[PDB]
């Protein structure tokens, strides 16, 4: 027979068997010797050509780039590299226009024009090779080629060539960004607070193995949403396999950002494509033995809320092929608040209270954007979850043991967190004892935490509290509320008869001679924001020098109605409202819950109340006689001013 | 006639019958013996005339040298003690002592006017006759009474009894924590306090009682401060525990008088701390009388050594000494937490060379030996936690996160007592107790046990160095610095044609049919490794269009060493036989067995280095150029041989 050749190459090397990819350019050559057709008379031979069965499924083969070359029959067709340089330096003539050429689907002809006797125009004695540039499509699998040459009458099969094409497809991933470090944990699918930065790693398909293609081009291609993303401009490259260039070995891993070009259109359109001596390091030999892969990651800020996709797009030798879309979310930022309610439950920012008064603060604590999605791989969870208050510890005083956190369906969860108090600056901060797992449980919810405080005794002035919400380092503040402690100052006086206008305060009062000790209470004033539950009179009496006999009145300073409607005028005597204990040698005069009652009720809120005691005394003897009495309002007491009289010997 | 005299007690100013005193208040006993109505009589017939005054020698001490007698005008009112006083300091009321006879005898004293030849008494009647008795209260309980007898010739006439209190009330001693210069509220009386931690001394007064009748003369309190364990740091405050007047303010109960208080301080070991003038004249007017009166001092001092640490304070009221109760703290060694390097099979390998793969297990101690139920919780800040800190070089080893463990001295596993948290960027781990106060109630009192194992990663070498902390509190204690060396390794791939062979054909042509051997010199396992080899083989994927390898393989050993059994190989002997051969798509793997691992981990071979040399035949079958690169796994971690090249023509 006459032994025809069939070879698959890139133009330098045979790529039999060997691993391609989609878009690669390469090449069949089909040689059909007929240096034994040059023994017989030229005329003889009317027919000779090729017949060359391709997949027309796998690759596609321009029909006007098909040439035909006349070779030296000494040219060894197997030397693909000599073919090459044959087929440059003309040793190996282009006779193309001297054959017919057809192309019908899966298969190529070439033959021979033949002179009018019917022979062949071209010389035998020569090797003609049939050269079939193919593009690779973007498929899986294997395909082949075999061909047969065509002399007069018969047939010769050549060997057959396969290629294989293994299948690869780019991917994108969603990392963190801890300083410009990539994290290790996919984000996809997770929560993305504002104004954090996270990588984009678009990831480009593998170069397969045992590489017969040539890498012509490679470049991604990303578009971002700019108005969810913010391309800071930062971005790096890295080889996801050994990758020679030049006299060194680029390890698997190592960064090769100054290898690619990017292409940036206004921040929204990013092109990454690989430069000229990465191309051509690609191309070399032992870069084709091993797979070829890299991936980019660019860097955005989250700007605004929702649900925000990224998809990238591959580009390998012009065959472009989408990669996976990623979607991440973006919640509202935390909306904690601050509030002050009274011991009723009524809400009294701006109010005015008094000693011993409860200020219940309540906060909201807003997790509602953090929850089982949270990507928490972008934060420290050492930093915690908490809620921080800061209190005027100078005029309040909180019940430690009343702080609460309950959740949104009002069940205590108090327990999950450590309390830590810092007296000294009057802070108190509420810590998740296991933060994560606490986000897991809880998040995702709007938690209410309360802070008991009691109003100070002798303390004046405005009451602020503020608060702040720290979720793994983001600090939120909430508003501030404040209370008004108005100065209050009860006083004694002494007179000689109930309802007197002489004071005796450091006068004289003889031996037998009675006289009364009044008291002024403080003031509660209109529109009292607080509740007051106990309000009484302490008087020690100096039982050597003032005689107690039992006689008391206390009478109205302010007009008011009790629960039950009765009237009572400014100055009517109200004895019958509070009670007396004598014991010790003290009279203790108590306000009657009837008269506290009064005192809490909306109606009689118009105003400011007060009251006037008289205790009724007798000087028993000689001497300087000193008087002090303690109020106590909500079981906190003050004294009032010290009296003195003078009874000489 | 009839005779009515009088006994009255003052502060020199004030009537202070059935008041309250204190311990050494400086006071007096007046007797009036009017003599008016005995003026009318011939002076002569008048031959005895004195006092006998009855006292309570248990209770309060009388100077004879201070009793005096005064010869009054009659109009005299001897009730108004503040006119009494006057006439006395002017002379308005004469001193005629020198006119009496007295005399003590244990709980009486007599003054008894002198007498002429005749009989009759020397001074002048019509006067009132003041006898002064100025006495001390001693330190003592309950009441003491006075009564006095007028003796007129020979008749007695009693006069009133008057009575005092002394109400009891001890000054004491206490200890507060020092937070930020803030006094605490929780007494730490028999509790542990670190070294380093500044506490608060609470010295309290004694109380003045209420319905006072003495005078404040002077108010001091005496700490000595052991200054082997307690470190005076110069700043202390007092405050007033009790509602104190001073001027036209008024200094409610609790706050600081620090202002009216001066500090001798004697090498800061010796400090007394008193009450100035000024405050001591505050205490003395009337309406500070009425109610209590008491102070207290903080001061601040630094606990620098270890033990059983003791304080008491004396109180000085009116030159009378009272020493407070003792209280007392412990102070524990620091905590001295360690750390070691262990290998896999559990031996110390501190400054051992060790290989890629091989297990690195840190072993620390954590020391909460000083902190148990007694532990001075209100000394520190809660929230800083209770937490143990390691500091690995990332760069050279990676953690078994997995494998993180905390057990305590009983071998129990705690590691759910504690958040674990990565830091992978610093290269740290940090352990703390989720809930730090009911931790310590828990499980402190103990040494714990922190199991940290790590890798060695592949392709690094070097120093690797480990050191962690305690961090008790914000008490931070350092570990010793552990170190481990991770020697350079180049495994090489090369082209010989014959296995005994030195010429490189390394970038030489070879021949189409041409037989010829791969080349594989493995990694060094070092002199004295500390670790230890598990896995140990090589793969080489071969271009099998070009390379056709048929099963002939040899390994050959490339240093002496000994087996389990007892068999001794030399350098150059064929091993083959102590290794495996594998040929699955394309890859030849040449795997160490277990027996040559068990031989290049045992003590015996230590003395050397160790390392093989393997060949894989091979015979060309295609033209163009060929690469071979081999990977090598030394503990199930890959590292790559430089790569070769031969070249085939045609
Ligand atoms: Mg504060
Ligand atoms: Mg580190």
């Amino acid at each position: 027979v006459l032994v025809p050749n069939k070879e698959v190459t890139d133009g330098q090397k045979n790529i039999n068997d060997l691993n391609v990819k989609r878009g690669d350019s390469l090449q069949y050559i089909v040689t059909g010797d007929t240096t034994e057709l040059a023994k017989v008379d030229p005329k003889t031979v009317t027919k000779q050509g090729i017949r060359d069965t391709f997949d027309a499924e796998k690759v596609t083969i321009d029909l006007s780039k098909v040439k035909v070359y006349q070779a030296d029959a000494s040219l060894n067709e197997k030397d693909l590299k000599a073919v090459a340089a044959a087929i440059n330096s003309g040793k190996a003539k282009d006779v193309t226009a001297s054959y017919d050429l057809n192309l019908d689907q899966n298969t190529v002809t070439a033959m021979m024009k033949t002179n009018a006797d019917g022979s062949v125009v071209l010389a035998m004695g020569y090797k003609y090779l049939l050269v079939l540039p193919f593009v690779v499509k973007n498929v899986e699998g294997d395909f082949e080629n075999t061909a047969v040459q065509l002399t007069n009458d018969g047939e010769t099969v050549t060997n057959t060539v396969i290629n294989h094409v293994p299948s690869s497809n780019p991917s994108k991933d969603v990392k963190a960004d801890k300083n410009g470090t990539v994290g290790s944990v996919s984000l996809h699918d997770k929560d993305i607070p504002l104004q954090t930065k996270i990588y984009y790693e678009v990831k480009s398909s593998e170069r397969p193995a045992n590489y017969g293609g040539i890498t012509e081009e490679w470049g991604m291609n990303d578009v971002l949403d700019t108005t969810h993303d913010r391309f800071t401009g930062k971005w790096h490259a890295i080889t996801n396999y050994d990758l020679k260039v030049g006299d060194k070995t680029l390890k698997a891993g190592t960064d090769i950002s100054a290898y690619i070009l990017l292409e940036n259109k206004d921040n929204k359109d990013l092109t990454f494509t690989m430069n000229q001596a990465l191309l051509a390091a690609l191309n070399e030999g032992s870069n084709k033995v091993g797979k070829q892969a890299w991936s980019v990651y660019l860097e955005v800020e989250r700007i605004k809320t929702g649900d925000v996709e990224n998809t990238q797009t591959e580009n390998y030798n012009k065959e472009l092929v989408r990669s996976n879309t990623v979607v991440t979310h973006t919640p509202d930022d935390p909306k904690p608040t601050k509030a002050v309610h009274n011991k009723k439950g009524e809400d009294i920012n701006h109010g005015k209270v008094a000693r011993g008064d409860v200020l219940s603060y309540e906060m909201t604590w807003d997790l509602k954007g953090y929850d089982k999605d949270f990507a928490f791989d972008t934060v420290d969870l050492a930093t915690g979850v908490s809620f921080f208050d800061d209190y005027d510890e100078t005029k309040v005083t909180p019940i430690k043991d009343l702080l609460r956190v309950k959740d949104s369906k009002g069940v205590d969860i108090t327990n999950q967190f450590t309390i830590s108090w810092d007296d000294a600056k009057g802070t108190v901060t509420i810590s998740a004892k296991d933060p994560q797992a606490f986000i897991l449980a809880y998040g995702g919810q709007e938690l209410r935490v309360t802070l008991p405080t009691k109003v100070k005794a002798d303390v004046s002035g405005d009451v602020y509290n503020s608060a702040e919400q720290n979720t793994f380092g983001q600090r939120i503040k909430t508003n501030t509320v404040v209370n008004h402690i108005p100065k209050v100052n009860p006083k004694k006086d002494v007179v000689i008869k109930v309802g007197d206008k002489q004071s005796q305060n450091g006068a004289t009062i003889k031996l037998g001679e009675k006289f009364f000790y009044e008291f002024t209470s403080s003031d509660i004033p209109a529109e009292y924001a607080g509740v007051v539950e106990e309000w009484s009179i302490s008087d020690k009496l100096d039982v050597k020098h003032d005689k107690f006999s039992g006689q008391w009145s206390v009478f109205a300073n302010s007009n008011f109605v009790l629960a039950d409607g009765t009237k009572v005028n400014k100055g009517d005597d109200i004895s019958k409202l509070f009670t007396m204990t004598f014991d010790k040698g003290v009279v203790k005069i108590t306000a009657s819950q009837a008269f506290l009652d009064a005192m809490n009720l909306k109606e009689n809120k118009n105003v400011a109340h007060s009251w006037k005691a008289f205790i009724g005394v007798e000087r028993i003897a000689a001497g300087d006689v000193y008087n002090t009495i303690e109020e106590s309002f909500n079981n906190e007491k003050i004294k009032t001013n010290t009296v003195v009289t003078h009874t000489p010997e």
